[PDB]
């Protein structure tokens, strides 16, 4: 009916106009970090991947709640795959032409990311302290995960991820992913795989048997141009009657998971379930349904519905490919237990049965 679900995206937008201040608080400690990593010579050619203010919200139940991604341009890369997990891959250098200066981070022949964090850390923790026109602290320390978390004037919070970029062709792992030709043609995917690809870092909770010393495989550029331009029409949410309600299965569902890890934060067993989950399960069932059409404004409680069952058979079935990665199983039994699936499963289930009363009124 989406008479509930309508009230729910008019309360969540109101609160992203009081973000517009945050955002530009953001922007102007983002700005003059990069200024002084610049400044290094490790970190020469560091700079914004995409939207600087403005970046993404993994959060959507907290409009504080800000996420960061810094880009480092790396020639001549060579990717070597670990345990062929399809995921995460070592990185090592070619040939070596001469020194560079990220030779400083990388120990025997693999680029250290433990090493080019902690001076990525130790760089910006100096500059906050250089800051007070603007009361600014650095949080400690997360638990290892690569996001560096600031928090401006005592109330909002932002994580900055450190990335490694580059302008190869994207790894084979990447091969049968992407599938969106029935969806936006084939002539878009072919000029998104010609856009470079990212590496991050690995998680705090990685989890073993890791290296401690891989990096993931990272699009999160490429979905933030998928959800841009969703439409199978060019014209889609570009004027009235195009008005589809995709992005707004996006956000209930991301907001579906966030108010389940809210009530469930004693046992810490939804905590594996990320947004990243719900995204990407969402593009999966684009792609399932190319049409505009099957994403009728006025069939978003019909269309939110299939996305929760969707996800719910993800559960059962425990299968959820990366939308990019293919043989990556983000349901995997090693990744998250069967235990979490089945409980995720029985919560979800039951917001089904019942109308989500988790949404609303609230
Ligand atoms: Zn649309």
């Amino acid at each position: 009916g989406a008479s509930k679900l309508r009230a729910v995206l008019e309360k969540l937008k109101l609160s992203r106009d009081d973000i517009s201040t945050a955002a530009g608080m953001v922007k102007g400690v983002v700005d003059h970090l990069l200024l002084r990593l610049k400044c290094d010579s490790a970190f020469r050619g560091v700079g914004l991947l995409n939207t600087g203010s403005y970046y993404e919200h993994v959060k959507i139940s907290a409009p504080n709640e800000f996420d960061v991604m810094f880009k480092l341009e790396v020639p001549r890369i060579q990717l070597e795959e670990y345990s062929n997990t399809r995921a995460y891959y070592f990185v090592k250098f070619k040939r070596n032409p001469k020194e560079n200066p990220l030779s400083q981070f990388l120990e025997g022949e693999i680029l250290s990311a433990s090493k080019m964090l902690s001076k990525f850390r130790k760089i910006i923790k100096e500059e906050i302290n250089d800051i007070k026109d603007t009361d600014v602290i650095m949080k400690r320390k997360r638990g290892g995960s690569p996001a560096v978390t600031l928090l401006i004037s005592e109330k909002i919070s932002v994580d900055i991820t450190l990335a490694l970029e580059s302008k190869s062709s994207w790894p084979a792992s990447t091969q049968e992913g992407l599938r969106i030709q029935n969806w936006l043609s084939a002539k878009v995917r072919k000029q998104l795989r010609l856009k470079p690809f990212y590496l991050v870092p690995k998680h705090a909770k990685e989890g073993n048997g890791f290296q401690e010393e891989t990096w993931r495989l990272s699009f999160s550029h490429i979905e933030k141009e998928i959800l841009n331009n969703h439409g199978k029409s060019k014209t889609c949410c570009e004027n009235k009657e195009e008005k589809c309600c995709r992005k707004d299965c996006l956000k209930l569902m991301k907001y579906l998971l966030e108010q389940l890890k809210e009530r469930f934060k004693d046992k810490k067993h939804l905590d594996k379930f990320s947004s990243y989950h719900v995204k990407t399960a969402f593009f999966h069932v684009c792609t399932q349904n190319p049409q505009d059409s099957q994403w009728d404004r006025k069939d978003l409680g019909l269309c939110f519905d299939n996305c929760v069952t969707y996800f719910l058979q993800c559960l059962r079935t425990e299968k959820l490919e990366n939308y990019f990665i293919p043989e990556f199983n983000l349901f995997s039994s090693n990744l998250i237990d069967k235990r979490s699936k089945e409980f995720l499963t029985k919560q979800i289930e039951y917001e089904r049965n019942n109308e989500f009363p988790v949404f609303d009124e609230f």
